[PDB]
Order: C-alpha cells, then structure tokens, then sequence
C-alpha cells in the first residue's frame, strides 16, 4: 500500500503567512491576531559579519517596516523576544486559527510550510534530529517559514526558520524565540554534534517495510534489548527504553522487535546492494505513530 | 538534500466530502452542486465482478449520504461519467475555488491530498509512471482522494484514486472519468506492464546529487545522446529529445548531460554498494523543472 514522507494539511496555516521587509532584507512572518512574529535578523543592516543586535534595535525605525499579504499593515510596536522579532500591527488577522505553542524534541516529526516573500510555496514533513536541527531544503528567502503539527485537532506552531549551518543542516527557533540546539542567529561557523539516530524510528521504519512485503533483512536471529542498547551506545543510536511501543506492529507482522534489533546491527554495516522501500541505508525519519497511522489509519 | 514536496492544499481541503452507499465509505470532490467520486461506491459486492449499469438501475438516491463536517448534502441526481460517479446535490459549495480539469502525462509530478472517509489527512507529492500508475500510500477508505497541481496560479484537478494493483502500484482517473493507464475499476487480476524509466527525471535526480556533493558516480567517460537513446530502447528507459532542459544544471554543476548518461548505464546494473541521496537505485520522480526550483528557487 506504500510508505511516503507525508505532510499534514496546511489550510489553517497559509492565511497566517505574511511578507516582512526592512530596508533591503525581506522574509516571512507569522500573523496571529494583531501581531507578527519573524526572525529578528530582518533589521540587520549587514548580514555579512557578526551582528550587534543591541545596536540594530537602537537604530530601528518603525516606518522602515512593511508587513503585507497580497493588504498592507503598518507596524505600531517592535520588540525582541529571544531571537525572534515581535511586531504589533494595526489589523487583526480575521483568519486566526485556534492554536498553541510547543517545542519539538528529538525524533519527533512535524510539518514545514516553506514560504517565499510571504507566499506559501510548498509543504513537507521533517524530523527533529538529536542535535536540534532538521534536514530541510531551505534556500534564500525562506527565513520565517513556519513549522507546525496537529495533535487531536490542536494546532501547534513549533518552528520558524533562521539559518543553515556550514554542513548544510538547518537551525530554527520555536515561537517563544528560543533557538533549537542552542545555536546563535549569527553568520559564523557553528559546529553540529554527531547525529544520534532514533532507534524507535528505525524500528518503525523496518516494520513499515515488513508490512509492504519487504523481508530479506529479517532472519532466524533475535538480539536482546540489553545487548542492542550496549551496541547502540557505541554506534550513535538511541537506547530503547522498552519494546512496548511496538506490540500491535509486532502482532500484525508476527515479527518481534528483538528480531528487528538484530537486523539494525546487521543493516548498519550496509545493505549490500539491496533496498528497503528504495532506501539504501537506515532511515529514522518516521516515528512509530507516523507509521501505524499511515499503514492502518 | 532532494525532497519530494507538495503544493499547499488550502484550496482543495474544503471541497472534500464523505460519500457512503451501503457498506462502502470513501471520498468525493464537491465542486458547485456536483460531487464527483469513484463509481464503485454504488456497488453491493466489491469482492466479485461488478455489473455497473445493473447497479445504476437499482440506485436509490435516498441511500447516498454525502457529508462535510456537519452539512448533509442530499443527492438529487446520479449519473455515470467514465469510471466516476457524478452526484448533483441540493447545496452549492461556498468554498469552490477557481479551477480547471487537466490530464497528467508520464513523467509529470503532481500533488495528492490523501483523505480518509471524508477527512483530509495528509499531503504528499507523487509522479506519473509510464503505465499510468503512481507510487503513493493509499489504504481502506482513501478512494476518491484528489490529485492536484497549480501552474501560474491556475488550480487543476488531475487525479482521483480508485484502486491498488497487486504490485502496490496505485491507479486513478482524471476528473472526466478516463482511467489512467486504461485499467478497469473491477476487483479482478490486472497486471501492470513493463515500467519505463523517465530518463529526463533521472538526469535531474543525478544533477541534484551533484549539488548535494555526491559525485562518486561521475567518471571521466562520456556517452553520446544518440548512443544513450539506442541503449534506452532496450533497457526500458525513455529517449532523451534534448540536453537543453539541463543547461542551467550542467553549468552550475560542471558536468554535461552526456557524462551523466554514462552514469545512468553504469548505475542501472547496481550502485555497487553505495547510495545516492539515500536511494539504493535510480529514481525518476523528479522533473528538471522540479529540481531547478527546489535547488535554486525563483
Ligand atoms: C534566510 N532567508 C536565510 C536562509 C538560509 C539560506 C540558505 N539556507 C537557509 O536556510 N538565512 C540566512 O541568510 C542566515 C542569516 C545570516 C547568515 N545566514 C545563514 O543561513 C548563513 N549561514 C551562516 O553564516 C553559518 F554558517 F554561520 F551558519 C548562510 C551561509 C547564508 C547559509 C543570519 C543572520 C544567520
Ligand atoms: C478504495 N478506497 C480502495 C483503495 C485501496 C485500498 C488498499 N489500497 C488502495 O489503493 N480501493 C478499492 O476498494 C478497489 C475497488 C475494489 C477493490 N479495490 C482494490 O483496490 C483492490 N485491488 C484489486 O482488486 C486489484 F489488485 F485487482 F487491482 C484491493 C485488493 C482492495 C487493493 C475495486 C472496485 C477495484
């Protein structure tokens, strides 16, 4: 039946995206109520070198702002909230959805609505890596793009884009102005720690493969949870607290997690020219609930 | 990296409705006072071969139940149009978007709004394969989910899901009732023929891997376009009509198309153990226009 990296519908988020400009910098902002949130580096006079954000805030002028969506809104108030700029504007968004704010932990998945100059362009799914970054595809002009997730009909805003590390990783903020991974919103070479892959997600990915008729990687072998967790700590893998999150998947496929744990250790050395749903290497991008919901509704 | 993206779904979501007839529950597309949906909904047994006109003559319109959130759309007329069921309802959709109907061709990308029993659930991009199938993720209750694509602000409805073949390939139709690939909407053994790889989309895929710093598959050898087309006729790849579509990509990457055509023939037999953009084999779901926009915007 298939497995694809899916995005949640974005109909509630698109009417809240706006264009935000200051001088020669233009990016996107999130319009909720009578306030606009956007990365604070929109007011930097020179993103070339390291920015003194206190100087840029002292030299700010509200008239130099422009916040528009197809409709122009004047800015009446500007203030820093963490690495985020918070702008009050003279009009309340009539399409403000019921929403909350949250932060994303490692291994969790959420949806990226990538936008360009206030125009929502595309939407796709991502997965939070252990160092506080995501493998997005942000390019020039995508700062301010919003991340979100829906849980039990509750809309959460969880991500706003900011920068791209030298290794290509993408660093963003939550919507209280706190940058993921402790990175700075400065144009300087910042290093990313070694990536610890989520064993919970890798196991779910292998279960998705079994449900789609892939089976060459499971043998008459089964590795113990403590034995796997010892292997995990020396090969940059999360330790599995238990196998309880896979009871349903294990009964439907008739394959235990312990059998799947042995395959991970074997598959970590390479697939040997074979495929697992087109992947040539292990993939920790799908959570267990992501898989269970896509395979069984 | 190279990721499959989907155009946003704000215009499509409010047109999705839940259509149920007997024991069948699926989706429908509510446009004005017309609700299009797969015609198999009106069938009493989806396990055996279906007489569609005999079921149309026994169609009691009071048994339909069209629904969106809390609006109940009474069906006043029902008629076949190809493999699709076209219902006339007593209420016009106040959120009908400006749209047209389009037909996707092989090697072209579009978006899927995967809806489950009338509720829009997820959004993802797909690609049209030579035999009229796509490779997505559909399960029970997702029939009638809508394929769409926007070009220069023009919204096109292009796909409606119908069935899954035994090999996992997914089969749908356009909004005019013409089934892609010509497959029947019957629960019978139906083979998908030989799949033919779009060489346009593989060259685009290999270029995106060059921008991502993956260059182990490029050597110093080249291969003519004419000689690649001769090789493609017997290896189930489409022929290349021009190297012009990749003139931007070839300039930014420093590799002519002919050098990656040689890469195609080599990597077609297997990557030898290495990977490309996390793939284990050649991928052809990304058009040149797709790759260029994702890499360079504008
Ligand atoms: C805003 N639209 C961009 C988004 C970037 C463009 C490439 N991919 C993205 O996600 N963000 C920036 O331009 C920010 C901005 C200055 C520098 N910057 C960067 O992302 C740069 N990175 C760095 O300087 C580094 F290495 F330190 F992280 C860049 C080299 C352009 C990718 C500020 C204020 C951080
Ligand atoms: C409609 N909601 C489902 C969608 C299916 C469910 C699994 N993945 C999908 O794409 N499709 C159907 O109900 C259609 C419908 C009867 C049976 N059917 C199938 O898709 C079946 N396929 C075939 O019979 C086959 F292989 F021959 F094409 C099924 C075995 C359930 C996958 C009718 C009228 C074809």
């Amino acid at each position: 039946s298939g497995l694809r990296k899916m995005a949640q519908p974005s109909g509630l988020v698109e009417p809240c995206i706006v264009r935000v400009s200051y001088g020669n910098n233009v990016l996107n902002g999130l319009w909720l109520g009578d306030e606009v949130i956007c990365p604070r580096h929109v007011i930097a006079s020179d993103t070339t070198r390291v920015i003194n954000y206190e100087n840029e805030m002292s030299s700010v002028r509200l008239h130099n702002f422009s916040v528009s969506k197809n409709v122009f809104l004047g800015v009446v108030s500007a203030k820093y909230k963490g690495v985020n700029l918070v702008l009050k504007v003279n009009q309340v968004n009539p399409n403000t959805p019921e929403h909350k704010f949250k932060s994303i932990k490692a291994g969790e998945s959420f949806n990226i609505l990538a936008c360009y100059e206030g125009c929502p362009g595309s939407v796709y799914g991502v997965n939070m890596r252990s160092q506080g970054t995501i493998k997005g595809s942000f390019i020039a002009g995508t700062c301010g793009s919003v991340g979100y997730v829906s849980e039990n009909a509750t809309l959460y805003f969880v991500y706003m884009h900011h920068l791209e590390l030298g290794n290509g990783s993408h660093v963003g903020s939550n919507l209280e102005g706190e940058m993921y991974g402790g990175y700075e919103d400065q144009p300087s070479m910042q290093l990313e720690g070694t990536n610890v892959m989520s064993s919970d997600n890798v196991v779910a990915f292998l279960y998705a493969a079994l449900i789609n008729g892939e089976r060459w990687f499971v043998t008459n072998t089964s590795m113990s949870l403590e034995s796997y967790n010892t292997w995990a700590k020396t090969n940059s893998f999360t330790e599995l607290s238990s196998t309880d999150a896979f009871s349903m998947l294990a009964a439907k496929t008739g394959q235990s997690v312990e059998k799947l744990l042995d395959s991970i250790v074997r598959l970590n050395k390479g697939f040997g020219g074979r495929t697992i749903l087109s992947y040539g290497s292990l993939c920790d991008e799908f959570t267990p609930t992501e898989v269970i919901r896509q395979m069984y509704g």
